């Protein structure tokens, strides 16, 4: 009922491509595993190839298809690790059981995908702010319209090196449009997936953005116009509550939220601190309104592997422009959370939340 | 700006396939139409042998469900001219669709031709007997090989096609059993329910899987906190009934964004407004205004339809835990009966219609 990182076949190219934008740039491998009635067969590391698909793939027609996103980074020591992996591989298990994609075990994955690091291990960038983006993905092969479970699937696994997030190599903040004709998910339905399906339709409403002068969407759910996330990205607020009490809050994953890697570090490194309270709960574009005018806000921000942490300057909201006060800050927080996961994410602080390859 | 029927190139193949028991969307013609789209634009047409795609890893029809498609029916009349179902309808809502996902705009007339083309080619796998069709399957896709969430630079507009046979086995149309249960959503007032899009369809694949655990054959989608019924499987829905103002009427939801605007909807809102003899509106239908109307004996006729189908009559509903029975059978089905009956006389060329587009 799974594929085995022990069963590996590895080939290696007869072509290495020149070592030289997010992801236009690919490794010289990948990771390919097939299944089918028979169950998984066996991985494979190949040579970075196209896919061959029958036209009545379902992965085409009824986007049974899903991806996950993570980071390698090579320290000073030069040993390349990866943040948090458990943690993507059993979000892209819920992912495919959401799908009625195959089943696998999610150590011999990350094994697999160590592998293929090990293999491509020249290609992680070391520069500052750099790291090799990993893009793992399932997705439905049948080769009928039927809209049915699948009989046949396709894992694989591409790798692109990337650059500093922040070229001034200090955290921009983002301005953000508010519009609430625009949903990006609904209780009950598959926003706390990653699910390809998720994301096409976000297209013409980044574009919106764009056109209406904003960098990025903030997406609201519900009648009380609640701040769900960011672009891509999960939002955080660190403000003085009603109560008079200096608090982190971010939404709880009631549905409506994905469930971001870093999101739960951000959580995690805060209740550890015990400096402040962090909770989990709904914001409201009101609350968030009245603790602006009351000077209740200290900084907003997104988070999310891009980025790690992304301040946020400005919302449009009903054609008014709010100021947000996160630079005038410090940014305090977020410049601790970045610091810290840098430590962390390049070797500086031991930390058993790397894995290294 | 659009790819030109008038430069189409063919190639004929040279393996044709073994023609035929037809079971739906597993059997293909020997062609397909292609037409790639990049920064110069559209490539030239052309129709080629029936073979797989070839795609970048980092594709964006695979990573964020770039991709739409259409689904439509040739018939072959009695007098055995092959005709395509209102073909306008389905290019408009292609259209609509690749607009929403920020795919490129392509001239609707030239893709038809184009289609027409196509059939014409593969004109000999057009079954005849009674029931049968060819379904038509055009598909656009975003191809950029980058990971980018954007516009796609590059784009993918092909067409399949399956010979298909009669969806009801003797001719008799059978009923179905339906699972209404409030905690599956398929589409929400925002959201893109309303286009042909492939990402509405993958989450349905385990609600459909519980509707059979459950002992149904389809599902019967809910929306809102009010139990809106809005979509039956892959089907709108119809309801025949007394309403309760003592009017008789044929009722389906309204387009307000959760409903994807059916062809044949389209068309039985369109002939039944012909008719003149009973009222017919659209308007939102709720599980609570179904059960009273059900108890008062006010319900005729409920049926989903689709291209599929046609018109397919539903028997049973098990909402939560009750099995709610409809005297769809026990009325004829009178309504249902009508409908398939005009639509069979237009899309076999028993009777000629502006409705119905040569090949
Ligand atoms: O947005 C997110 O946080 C998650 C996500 C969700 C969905 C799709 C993609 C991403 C993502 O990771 N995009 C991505 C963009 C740019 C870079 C970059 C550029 C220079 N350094 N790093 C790294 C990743
Ligand atoms: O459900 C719909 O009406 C639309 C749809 C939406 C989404 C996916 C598929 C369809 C569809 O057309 N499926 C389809 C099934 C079976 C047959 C058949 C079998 C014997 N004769 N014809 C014809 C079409
Ligand atoms: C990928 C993603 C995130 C962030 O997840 P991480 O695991 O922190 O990278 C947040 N929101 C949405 C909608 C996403 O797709
Ligand atoms: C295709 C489809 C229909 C029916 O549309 P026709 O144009 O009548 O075939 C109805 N509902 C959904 C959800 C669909 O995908
Ligand atoms: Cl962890
Ligand atoms: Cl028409």
């Amino acid at each position: 009922s799974s594929f085995k990182a022990a069963d590996l076949q590895l080939e290696m190219t007869q072509k290495p491509h020149k070592k030289p934008v997010f992801g236009k740039t690919f490794t010289d491998h990948m990771l390919m595993v097939e299944w089918n009635d028979k169950g998984w067969g066996q991985p494979r590391i190949q040579p970075f190839q196209n896919l061959t698909l029958h036209p009545a793939s379902s992965s085409l027609h009824y986007s049974l298809q899903l991806f996950e996103g993570m980071k390698a980074f090579k320290g000073k020591d030069q040993q390349v690790r990866l943040f948090r992996p458990w943690l993507n591989m059993d979000r892209m298990l819920r992912s495919a059981m959401r799908l009625c994609l195959p089943s696998f075990d999610k150590l011999e994955l990350l094994e697999c995908i160590r592998r293929l690091i090990e293999v491509d291990k020249d290609w992680v960038p070391d520069a500052a702010g750099t790291s090799l983006y990993v893009r793992p993905v399932l997705i439905g092969n049948e080769p009928s319209l039927g809209v049915s479970q699948p009989t046949r699937a396709l894992l694989f696994v591409i790798l692109c090196p990337v650059g500093a997030y922040f070229p001034g190599g200090s955290v921009t903040p983002v301005s953000l449009l508010a519009d609430p004709a625009f949903i990006r998910a609904w209780v009950g339905g598959v926003g706390n997936y990653k699910l390809g399906g998720n994301y096409g339709p976000t297209v013409l409403v980044q574009q919106e953005a764009l056109k209406r002068g904003c960098e990025q969407v903030l997406w609201l759910y519900g009648p009380d116009h609640q701040l769900t996330e960011v672009g891509t990205m999960n939002i955080f607020v660190y403000w003085t509550h009603e109560d008079g009490v200096l608090e982190l809050v971010t939404p709880p994953l009631n549905g409506v939220i994905l469930p971001g890697v870093v999101r739960q570090s951000l959580l995690d490194m805060a209740q550890t601190w015990g400096e402040f309270r962090v909770v989990e709960r709904t914001i409201t574009m009101k609350q968030l309104l009245r603790a602006l005018e009351e000077g209740r806000v200290r900084e907003v921000f997104g988070s999310g592997t891009a980025c790690q942490v992304c301040p946020v300057h400005r919302i449009l909201y009903k054609d008014r422009n709010l100021h947000i006060p996160t630079m005038e800050n410090g940014p305090e927080l977020i410049l601790r959370f970045q610091k810290e996961l840098k430590e962390i994410q390049y070797g500086i602080r031991a930390h058993e939340w790397m894995f290294p390859v």
